[PDB]
């Protein structure tokens, strides 16, 4: 697996946006030490009208499941509660 999560600090946490960032609505995530930062662009919209199952895996532990069915806006409202902190976070679709 990712021993040091070096690759995670390269593309990973940037590309995680690239799945979420599609059109109608999109999601963006960042960190600040032990801080979690999510943003939905277009403020409330979802992908379009499709279904997607997602997760966030701390060392291979899916701590949260969101669906692009849910507007990535309303989802980032959730990302504020869930407050996804380290370590090793794998945010991707499943």
């Amino acid at each position: 697996d990712n021993q040091k999560a070096l690759e995670e600090q390269m593309n990973s946490i940037n590309s995680v946006n690239d799945k979420l960032n599609k059109g109608k609505g999109k999601l963006s995530l960042s960190m600040n030490g032990n801080q979690l930062k999510a943003t939905s662009s277009n403020a409330g919209y979802g992908i379009s009208y499709e279904d997607k199952n997602w997760g966030i895996f701390v060392n291979g532990e899916k701590v949260y499941t969101f669906n692009e069915k849910s507007t990535v806006g309303n989802i980032s409202n959730d990302i504020n509660k869930l407050n996804i902190k380290g370590p090793y976070i794998e945010i991707k679709q499943i």
